[PDB]
């Protein structure tokens, strides 16, 4: 009794919901399975195909902070600024916006005036 392949199983769904992945389907050497010294089934027991979905969301990421602006003062109470860019990367395909402020403030040179 030589082995015989069962019918293919239904194709699975895409391995991913976005971007590229694969759909798989399987067979069993059980229709009939091989007996002792009978020929085993010839071929593949699994078949992986490829599926392509829409691009995955790209969440925003902050770029480097700009250098601190020079202090508005040399003694008592200064305020210097600093800025950011949400373009490393820029949000795309429904990705989340960067979290946080685009600009930063801080007191400086607050000392003996
Ligand atoms: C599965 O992957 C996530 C990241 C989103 O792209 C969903 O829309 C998709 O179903
Ligand atoms: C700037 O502030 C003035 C008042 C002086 O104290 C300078 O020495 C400082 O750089």
């Amino acid at each position: 009794q030589d082995g015989g392949w069962s019918h293919w199983s239904p194709w699975s769904s895409c391995s991913v919901t976005c971007g590229d992945g694969v759909i798989t389907r399987i067979r069993l050497c059980n229709s009939p399975s091989p007996q002792m010294n009978g020929k085993p089934c010839e071929g593949e027991a699994r078949e992986t195909k490829a599926c392509k979905k829409d691009a995955c969301p790209i969440n925003g990421g902050w770029g480097p902070w700009s250098p601190w602006d020079i202090c508005s003062v040399t003694c008592g109470g200064g305020v210097q600024k600093r800025s950011r860019l949400c373009n490393n990367p820029t949000p795309q395909f429904g990705g989340k916006d960067c979290v946080g402020d685009v600009t930063e403030n801080q007191i400086c040179n607050k000392q003996d005036c």
